[PDB]
RNA sequence: GCAUACGACCA
DNA sequence: TGGTCGTATGCC
């Protein structure tokens, strides 16, 4: 397959380098050929006489047009010529085409900031991460001791499919060295006789080759990780970093994670229990740097780090091959795709299918056009939850409501109130119109995506093999990821394909998909909805049991499914017994095996009184199975009572900005601000624990550093209230009347 | 983008 | 007793 393109300058001229891996083999495949260009829009074929001549100046060095090409492109669905303008090297394009743009002939200038290697995988078609090639995995991590790097690294953990080793400086994978030199080394040694493929990490984008590249500039180490013995190349992302390795695919699973889960702790324990359920032995840096002098407990961090080694490696098995069939999909490199953002992804995307398909690409937004279009959007339609639990309750939801509009209307620039067409639909309260007689842009690319979706389903079902059966798995969800992706792409600032009446018009004909569907339930089929979130509902009986539920909501299904047009589609997902719902987006829902499923609720926000969880699962447990609503709150009193005594023993927020840009100060924001001339150092991202003692004062005044739990009656009645008052207030108890 | 809670200030 | 503004955080 092809893993990674990159350039080099070879005298003064680009070179384009394939990394390859065919049958067992890396390559090297070099291509002196390729030429970087624009395109420009003029007032007429004559003035390319003077615009070819335009030069500038980079560096001393007088940048010219090689040469030019007359092109004919499809431009928003309408014929456009344009002339392409190549030149010798990449870096000539910023220097010259703010001159070329300023010409007075040139109407305008497009695709001139599309990188060289990516452009270069676009116009040749070429697709990394095709066919059956195996690749080799090597997973590291490195444990220091507590300015950045100041302290040596205490140890560095392998692991691969036949193990994990640690190589620190009386065990049968541990090898014990006699300096931090000597294990750097030792670990360099090991990953090039091993020779992987992908390298995994865990946050190594920012943290692991950033301090061994630290120390081994301290000791004079050549870290050539490299397959071409480069040392590992830095690059800056965002606010962040990302570290690349040439010849092979350094896999930071960070990046990836961040955007698969929404944990509240990101350490790779945590995420290795949500996606195994398997526990992981956790070792704090202190620790490990005291054994070093004392020599003790050597083998427990050594098996804390062994460890961490093994689970990046499973992590890396589990989600390499989503993030290689997402490579596959979007037509670019792994390292590219598994840190880029869903943005990019789309526009990678449809910046091939465009140079495909003949379509000249549209400009990225100019500061000022973006600040055009950053002005607020319309919200997905949402019904107040009713109060209280209700009965023998149905959920129905689309299937893929926003890709199904935007194919079955046509939704696209292209066929935004074109004139002159037999055919037209009309978007509800906002009344633009789409062409029918031509397949949009963005609407043919979504049908084609959802037809191969259809075709590799199918495929799962029919076929024996197991191995084929999760690939497809793994194929389809990258469609899906895709496909649900492209709205976004509508209203995303940034976009290159922008349409805001696009975006508009299909969420108008998703909230009336949704609204029509819930009227003529209520008033064809006398069901009641309780609750419901722009792509599906909750809805019930007031006096039936289960398998009457279902006999009649299909009846309503198919009705409706004759009803709605095209691919629009409306499915039964869930049975559920009885519901609770507090407010929009916070509900708790049970079902007839027994499963509760908790949405929104005071249980997943990351500040809440840890050990308050019995009595809230008991709460949900009695009101949705035992129904009883003064049971609830009796036992809610009980617990308060025997908290008095004779009860058997059971708070940290993120600074997002400095202490200075805070526009105020909140209780654990005066803890950080008076840590600052306290001096410990305070960072985006860090945890704040704070206290409230029992004292006159401001809320900000009373705010303690925790190091500085109790539980004795009063810390029962700290945010525990607000947590079940409104849950408890629907069967008429009050804040007053629970303590 | 929506949504929840309240912190801070002001009456 | 009622308001605005702003902060941390969860969804679809």
């Amino acid at each position: 397959m092809i893993l990674d393109t990159d350039y080099i300058t070879e005298d003064g001229k680009p070179v384009i380098r394939i990394f390859k891996k065919e049958n067992g083999e890396f390559k090297i495949e070099y291509d002196r050929t390729f030429e970087p260009y624009l395109y420009a829009l003029l007032k007429d074929d004559s003035a390319i006489e003077e615009v070819k001549k335009i030069t500038a100046e980079r560096h001393g060095t007088v940048v010219t047009v090689k040469r030019v090409e007359k092109v004919q492109k499809k431009f928003l669905g309408r014929p456009v010529e344009v002339w392409k303008l190549y030149f010798t090297h990449p870096q000539d394009v910023p220097a010259i085409m703010d001159k070329i743009r300023e010409h007075p002939a040139v109407i305008d200038i497009y695709e001139y900031d599309i990188p060289f290697a990516i452009r270069y995988l676009i116009d040749k078609g070429l697709v990394p991460m095709e066919g059956d090639e195996e690749l080799k995995l090597l997973a590291f991590d490195i444990e220091t001791l507590y300015e950045f790097a100041e302290g040596p690294i205490l140890m560095i953990s392998y692991a691969d499919e036949e193990g994990a080793r640690v190589i620190t400086w009386d065990l049968p994978y541990v090898d014990v060295v006699s300096t931090e030199r000597e294990m750097i080394k030792r670990f360099l040694r090991v990953v090039k006789e091993k020779d992987p493929d992908v390298l995994i990490t865990y946050d190594g984008d920012n943290f692991d080759f950033a301090y061994l590249k630290k120390r081994c500039e301290k000791l004079g180490i050549n870290f050539a990780l490299g397959r071409d013995g480069s040392e590992p190349k830095i690059q800056r992302m965002g606010d962040r970093f990302a570290v690349e390795v040439k010849g092979r695919i350094h896999f930071d699973l960070y990046p990836v994670i961040r955007r698969t889960i929404n944990l509240p702790t990101y350490t790779l324990e945590a995420v290795y229990e949500a996606v195994f359920g398997q526990p992981k032995e956790k070792v704090y840096a202190e620790e490990i740097t005291t054994a070093w002098e004392t020599g003790e407990n050597l083998e427990r961090v050594a098996r804390y780090s062994m460890e961490d080694a093994k689970v990046t490696y499973e992590l890396g098995k589990e989600f390499l091959p989503m993030e290689a069939q997402l490579s596959r999909l979007i037509g670019q490199s792994l390292w590219d795709v598994s840190r880029s953002s869903t943005g990019n992804l789309v526009e990678w995307f449809l910046l091939r299918k465009a140079y495909e398909r003949n379509e000249l690409a549209p400009n990225k937004p100019d500061e000022k056009e973006l600040a055009r279009r950053h002005q607020s959007h319309e919200g997905g339609y949402i019904k107040e939850p009713e109060r209280g639990l209700w009965e023998n309750i149905v959920y129905l939801d689309f299937r893929s409501l926003y890709p199904s509009i935007i194919i079955t209307h046509n939704v696209s620039p292209d066929t935004l109130n074109r004139e002159g067409c037999k055919e037209y639909d009309v978007a509800p309260q906002v009344g633009h119109r789409f062409c029918k007689d031509f397949p949009g842009f963005i609407p043919s690319l979504l049908g084609d995506l959802l037809e191969e979706r259809q075709k590799i389903k199918k495929r799962m079902k029919a076929t024996i093999d197991p191995i084929e059966r999760k690939l497809l798995d793994y194929r389809q969800r990258a469609i899906k990821i895709l496909a649900n992706s492209l709205y976004g792409y509508y209203g995303y600032a940034r976009a290159r394909w922008y349409c805001k009446e696009c975006a508009e018009s299909v969420i108008a004909w998703g909230r009336e998909y949704l609204t029509m569907t819930i009227k003529e339930i209520e008033e064809k089929y006398g069901f009641k909805v309780i609750y419901s979130d722009t792509d599906g509902f909750f809805a019930t009986i007031p006096g039936a049991d289960a398998e009457t539920v279902k006999k009649k909501a299909m009846e309503f299904l198919k009705y409706i499914n004759a009803k709605l047009p095209g691919a629009l589609e409306l499915e039964y997902e869930g049975f559920y017994k009885r519901g609770l719902f507090v407010t929009k987006k916070k509900y708790a829902v049970i079902d007839e095996e027994g499963k509760i499923t908790t949405r929104g609720l005071e249980i997943v926000r990351r500040d809440w009184s840890e050990i308050a969880k019995e009595t809230q699962a008991r709460v949900l447990e009695a009101l949705l199975k035992d129904g009883d609503v003064e049971k609830a709150v009796r036992i809610v009193k009980e617990v308060t009572e025997k908290l008095s005594k004779y009860e058997v023993p059971p708070i940290h927020k993120q600074i997002t900005r400095d202490l200075k840009d805070y526009k105020a100060t909140g209780p654990h924001v005066a803890v950080a601000k008076r840590l600052a001339a306290r001096g410990v150092k305070i960072r985006p991202g860090t945890v704040i624990s704070y206290i409230v003692l029992k004292g006159s004062g401001r809320i900000v005044d009373r705010a303690i550093p925790f190091d500085e739990k109790y539980d004795a009656e009063y810390y029962i009645e700290k945010q525990v209230l607000p947590a079940v008052e409104r849950i408890l207030r629907a069967f008429g108890y009050r804040k007053e009347d629970l303590r």
